[PDB]
């Protein structure tokens, strides 16, 4: 019941993590050009925008998972399938934020660096 719902949830979560990683690692490298910098960056701010938006899910299912957890009303095993899909959630969740937050940095300054090039050229 409260089981299965979070499963489907975990579901939704993981389904929609595994392609915003696979879109995160297809990005191509920093363009050394202001233009194709401007499209990297927009493209990356919209990335952040979905990241945020998905966020408050994670702690959702986190959330319930934990609550299942504690509460006592399951098997051995599935506390130990739970511990370890909330374990491996959170990591994933963290490496994909700290290397998007980088790469949003990195965009930043390469496209302040860029356009900065362009202005002191008057
Ligand atoms: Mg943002």
């Amino acid at each position: 019941m409260d089981l299965d719902s979070y499963q489907i949830a975990l579901e939704e979560v993981l389904t929609w993590l595994l392609s915003a990683e696979d879109t995160f690692q297809e990005q191509d490298d920093i363009s050394d050009d202001v233009e194709d910098v401007k499209e990297q960056f927009a493209t990356h701010e919209t990335f952040m925008m979905e990241l945020s938006a998905h966020q408050s899910s994670v702690g959702s299912v986190l959330q319930a998972g934990n609550q299942l957890m504690t509460q006592g009303t399951l098997s051995d095993e599935e506390e130990f399938e739970i511990q370890e899909q909330m374990t491996l959630l959170n990591a994933r969740w963290e490496a994909l934020r700290v290397e998007s937050m980088e790469r949003q940095s990195r965009l930043h300054d390469a496209l302040m660096e860029l356009q900065k090039k362009q202005l002191q050229q008057l």
